């Protein structure tokens, strides 16, 4: 097991990370246009999830604290396609504060895009530092999207994610939509997908899902409102551990927040070890809050 200590970029406090939220979030506004007016809320939401679900629990390597995305065999991972998107929106923020490490910055991102699109508050901690080409993970640490319960299950315990854990992050699937030149699968799973709600879990006990092939010839679950869930979200649903827990959520916006702001974080931090003197988590205030 590798030791990854977080080292606070030198000088550096909450005002200057606030700053750089400040930026992506400004950006997010600006660039309003991207993948059909949904904007880049999803994809940034999704580049943090999978540069920190490269983990492997059992000798850490993977994870969010090396910044390992920014070389070419985790950025050309099949399971990543559609993130340089995500990528190429974070270049000009990180021009603009080449002080960030590369990590700090991805997980950030996803932090401010969760927040921005009135989700729950996310704390977030500093101290992410790049590491070499020679650390970059293999490609094929990230789930597929064919399979079922036990499959999710199993998946996530690499992760140190629990039932409950593994169920509110997927609440994220309500962001953004599967494009199919990305993943070979099409649609959104709701219709507020620029807004973070718990929509994800409405749909999937509400809608009338049938069982249909795409264009790329796999198999996903479609309503006739035009929603879409994959193989391993409709698991949340059939496997009956998965479906109290869909339930709870579907039922309780707060308790959802609350228990994805948790999962979230200690994904973004899994791998990490916090000096016990490092400061405190941050909590950023959004554009809104700060009347910007
Ligand atoms: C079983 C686990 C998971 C599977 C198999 C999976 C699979 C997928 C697939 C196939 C896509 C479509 C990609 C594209 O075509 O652009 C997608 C999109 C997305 N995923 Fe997941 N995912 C999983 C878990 C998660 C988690 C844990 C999060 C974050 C907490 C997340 C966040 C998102 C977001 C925000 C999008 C939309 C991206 C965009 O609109 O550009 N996913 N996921
Ligand atoms: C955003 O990715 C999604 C959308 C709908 C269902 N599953 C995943």
């Amino acid at each position: 097991t590798l030791v990854h200590v977080a080292s606070v970029e030198k000088g550096r406090s909450y005002e200057d990370f606030q700053k750089v939220y400040n930026a992506i979030a400004l950006k997010l506004r600006e660039d309003d246009e991207y993948d059909n007016y949904i904007g880049y809320g999803p994809v940034l939401v999704r580049l943090a999830w999978h540069i920190s679900g490269t983990w492997d629990k059992h000798d850490n390597t993977g994870g969010s604290y090396g910044g390992t995305y920014r070389f070419k065999k985790e950025f050309n991972d099949p399971s990543n396609a559609g993130l340089q998107n995500g990528f190429k929106f974070l270049e000009p923020i990180h021009k603009e504060f080449p002080w960030i490490s590369s990590g700090d910055l991805f997980s950030l991102g996803g932090v401010t895009a969760v927040q921005e699109m009135q989700g729950p508050k996310i704390p977030w901690r500093c101290g992410r530092v790049d590491t070499p080409e020679d650390t970059t993970p293999d490609n094929g640490r990230l789930p597929d999207a064919d399979k079922d319960a036990g499959y999710v299950r199993t998946f996530f315990q690499r992760l140190n994610m629990n039932d409950r854990e593994v169920v509110a992050l997927m609440g994220a699937h309500a962001l953004g939509k599967t494009h199919l030149k990305n993943s070979g699968y099409e649609g959104p799973g709701g219709a507020a997908n620029n807004v973070f709600t718990n929509e994800f879990y409405l749909n999937l006990l509400n809608e009338d899902w049938k069982l249909e092939k795409n264009d790329a010839n796999n198999e996903q679950w479609d309503s006739k409102s035009g929603y879409m869930m994959l193989p391993t979200d409709y698991s949340l649903i059939q496997d009956p551990k998965y479906l109290s827990i869909v339930k709870e959520y579907a039922n309780d916006q707060d308790k959802f927040f609350k228990d994805f702001s948790k999962a979230f974080e200690k994904l973004l931090e899994d791998g990490i070890t916090f000096p016990k003197d490092a400061p405190s988590p941050f909590i950023f205030k959004t554009l809104e809050e700060q009347g910007l």
